[PDB]
Parts: C-alpha cells; sequence; structure tokens
C-alpha cells in the first residue's frame, strides 16, 4: 500500500508479522526489498513495516529534495505502524533514523547498524569534489559508475569488493535508484556527528557494527554509543563480510523486548 507524506508524496510500504511495531529504515541504494529477509525473521515477534524511501521502489518523489521530507516520510510510516514504533536503521538509514529521533518523532526504541559517520582519520578522506562528480556521473546516465564512485570514494570500499558487487544480482537494482545517492549524501551531511542533537536522544538505543567493519566504523559506533546517553554498543557475530538476518535478528529481539 501507500501513505501520503506531508508534502503529498506517496510512500509505499508493506506490513507483516504480529506484535509491537518495528519500522525498518534502509540506507543508500536500498529499497523495501532489502529489509525483507530480516523482516521475515522478526515477524514472529513484531509487526514489521518495510518501506521504499522517496524516489525508490514504488514510492513517488516530490522535488525539491530536503532531509526534512524524508523525516516526514518516516513519520508517515510510523503512523501507518500505529503512531509509534521501534525503529531499526541501516547505514545511512541509521543517520536518517537518528535525525528523526532527535527531531522528536515517536520512536520508542532505536537500533542502528553501521551509521557511516566519521570521527577520525582512519576513514579515507572523501574527495572535496564528491557532490560535483556524483552529479556529473548521474547527468551522463552513468548510473553504474555513480554507484562505484559512491562505494569507493563515498564510503571507502576497496576496488576489489566493489568490482565483485558489480557481478552480483544486487547491482541492477542499485543502478536503478542511483539518482537517490545525493539524497543520502544530504542526510549524512559531511559525515560529522551532530553531537549536541544526538546527546539529546533519551530513548533506549542500540548501536551495532559487524565483524568485518572497517576501523573507522567501529570508532564511530563507539562514539555514538557514548554520546547517546542510554545506548549500548554491540559487535555482531557475522562470520563473513555479509551480515545475514540471523546475525541481527536475535540481538534486535532481545533489545526490543
Ligand atoms: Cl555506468
Amino acid at each position: 500500500q501507500t501513505v501520503p507524506s506531508s508534502d503529498g508524496t506517496p510512500i509505499a510500504f508493506e506490513r507483516s508479522g504480529s506484535g509491537p511495531p518495528v519500522v525498518l529504515v534502509g540506507g543508500a541504494l536500498s529499497t523495501r526489498a532489502g529489509g525483507a529477509p530480516l523482516a521475515e525473521r522478526l515477524a514472529p515477534h513484531f509487526t514489521v513495516i518495510c518501506y521504499d524511501r522517496r524516489g525508490r521502489g514504488d514510492s513517488g518523489d516530490t522535488p525539491p529534495y530536503a532531509v526534512e521530507r524524508e523525516i516526514e516520510d518516516l513519520a508517515a510510516i510510523i503512523d501507518a505502524a500505529g503512531g509509534a514504533a521501534f525503529v531499526f536503521g541501516m547505514s545511512s538509514g541509521a543517520g536518517l533514523s537518528l535525525l528523526a529521533a532527535a527531531s522528536g518523532l515517536p520512536i520508542t526504541r532505536l537500533a542502528v547498524f553501521e551509521p557511516p559517520y566519521a570521527v577520525d582519520d582512519s576513514r579515507p578522506p572523501v574527495p572535496p569534489d564528491y557532490q560535483t562528480r556524483l552529479d556529473a556521473l548521474l547527468a551522463e546516465g552513468r548510473r553504474g559508475d555513480a554507484v562505484t564512485y559512491f562505494m569507493t570514494e563515498g564510503v571507502g570500499v576497496p576496488p576489489d569488493l566493489v568490482a565483485q558487487m558489480q557481478q552480483a544480482p544486487m547491482w541492477p537494482g542499485m543502478e536503478a535508484v542511483a539518482h537517490t545517492l545525493p539524497y543520502d549524501h544530504a542526510v549524512m551531511g559531511d559525515n560529522t556527528i551532530p553531537t549536541a542533537r544526538f546527546a539529546s536522544i533519551s530513548i533506549p538505543t542500540l548501536v551495532m557494527d559487524g565483524g568485518a567493519s572497517p576501523a573507522w566504523i567501529r570508532h564511530t559506533a563507539q562514539e555514538l554509543a557514548d554520546t547517546i546517553p542510554n545506548a549500548r554498543y554491540v559487535t555482531l557475530e557475522n562470520q563473513t563480510h555479509t551480515v545475514a538476518p540471523d546475525a541481527i535478528a536475535p540481538v534486535l529481539v532481545e533489545f526490543f523486548t
């Protein structure tokens, strides 16, 4: 189904399961499909809502883009969930979720995985021309190259892993929503943490990283779990690069219940 955001944009979503509501918020290049495997593991415990962020999947889009519009989208989805919910945010979706929490949305418990803020030099510098170059690639219709650029220069993934992603079934779906990469850049700002705002988040919070996280992601996670007063920091037990639903779900079930 869809629900209208404040600006009229139809936001597509699906519900499954039973129990208290959980909203899954996806990151860069995600659509609602991305959360489906996790949602299915959570469904025995929670009513889970997965949704397409604006400009993706079955959702519409209403220019001009503003981060506030995506906070309003999430507000509409939390309303679809009943008016308040637990939230799990992934990657840049964790940034959006933290901003939404700081803005006063009715998020009752918050879990975030690998929010891609930067707190130290162990993260490679993002090129100063990142926004300009990303826009240029998109304007030429080089969607694949835009994704490659985001992964290598935006979030510091080594070229070998990115080339492997290009061979995976995931890649065409990412290309299809590459025009939203500037939206995630806007959500994340310059990757610095808005400490004053996040320190004001009072709800129970869980910050997670994975066994293959780069050092800079660990440091960010540690700092967020210190800045947010009621936060814990968990490193997941994934045994390869890919974090599977069963590495995340039990931790979420424990934290949310
Ligand atoms: Cl391309």
